[PDB]
Parts: structure tokens; sequence; C-alpha cells
């Protein structure tokens, strides 16, 4: 499947696209601003993501930092990064269909839309600025917005027991994005694509 993953933002971003445990396709990779990327995924993945990390510095070997999203200081990310991160997330040839969507449940650090490129769904997009108004417990100093979990480690927050509610937290990314998860057991925002549909990621897309 392939994924073009497009930079709108008028800064530079180094894109991530992992499924936990191994790197899709390069793992990563620097987008300037109007950079395109286009990624091959293989088909069956399950629980793949794709993020923008912010603040990067990298030496020669591919070894450094994100202010966001950090993916254990690699450039070709292997593993999920350091939240906050506004995620893509995806399961491809599920039982003949492939399911799409996007989460603030890791918090938020860039706009996004993610949208397929073929026939047969429509896309979900959290667009609004979500750091500008975020609420003062909540905001990262190194750039973001946190989810309540992250940032207070609570079995209500963190949804540990799979008895949880909606918070003022929750509330807060769902009020600003009302099609990406707020939280773990928020009504499902998932979008059913056909099976081996091919997309596009694009951060910033309004903006």
């Amino acid at each position: 499947a392939t994924f073009e993953i497009v930079n709108r933002c008028s800064y530079t971003v180094w894109a991530a696209a992992s499924k936990g445990d191994a790197a899709l396709d390069a793992g990563g990779r620097q987008l300037n601003s109007g950079e395109s990327w286009t990624i091959n995924v293989e088909p069956g993945t399950k629980g793949g993501k794709i993020w923008a990390r912010t603040d990067c510095y990298f030496d020669d070997s591919g070894s450094g930092i994100c202010k966001t999203g950090d993916c254990g200081g690699l450039l070709r990310c292997k593993r999920f990064g350091r939240p906050p991160t506004t995620l893509a997330e995806f399961s491809l040839n599920q039982y003949g269909k492939d399911y799409i969507d996007i989460s603030n449940i890791k918090g938020f650090n860039v706009p996004m839309d993610f949208s397929p490129t073929t026939r047969g769904c429509r896309g979900v997009r959290c667009a609004a600025d979500i750091v500008g108004q975020c609420p003062a417990k909540l905001k990262a100093p190194g750039g973001g917005c946190n989810d309540a979990c992250t940032v207070f480690q609570t079995s209500e927050y963190c949804c540990t027991t799979g008895k949880c509610g909606p918070t003022e937290y929750s509330r807060f990314f769902k009020r600003l994005c009302p099609d990406a998860f707020s939280y773990v057991l928020d009504k499902p925002t998932t979008v059913t694509c056909p099976g081996s549909s091919n997309y596009r990621v694009t951060f910033c897309p309004t903006a």
C-alpha cells in the first residue's frame, strides 16, 4: 500500500512511520515545507502509525533528538514516538477491509489530514489549532499539547480497567477535533476503506 506523506507546514518536520516493533518502509525522513515522501507499507500491517516530529537534530549516523515525537533518538523510527504526537493510525487488509483514524490519545503536535487517494471511503481530519488553545496543565514545554494520561498517569485518563469516561481534558480535544479519538473509549471515528486502498497523510492541511 502506498502512503504519500506531505508536509504543508511552513516549517520542516521529520515524518515517522512504524508499527511499534518495526519501522514501516525507511521509518523516517526529513520533510521540508512542501515536500512529499512516498512510502510502501506491507499489506496486512496491523497497528501502523504515521506522525510528524518537530525540532529535530540528527548527526551523520541518523542519531539525535526531536522536541516532539522522538522515537529513541533515531531518524529512521523503529518504535512509536514520545507524546505529544497527533497520530494517523491504520490497520490494512483486516478481513478484506482497511481501517483508518486520527487519534489525539497521545496528544497533539501538528494538524493532520488522513485521506484515501483511491475510491470507496472519506478521509479524516484534525486541522484545528490545538496547540494554541491547549489548556494550561496540558501544554508541553518542548511543544505540543499532551493528553491527560501522559500528564497525570491516573486509571481514569489512561483507561486502565476499560471503565473510564470522558473528562474535561478529553472534551477539549473532542471539541477542537470531533473526528479524532479524544480518549481510549471514545465513540469510534474509525473509517472503513476497501482493502488495499492507498492514502495520503498531510501535515498542516489548512495552513
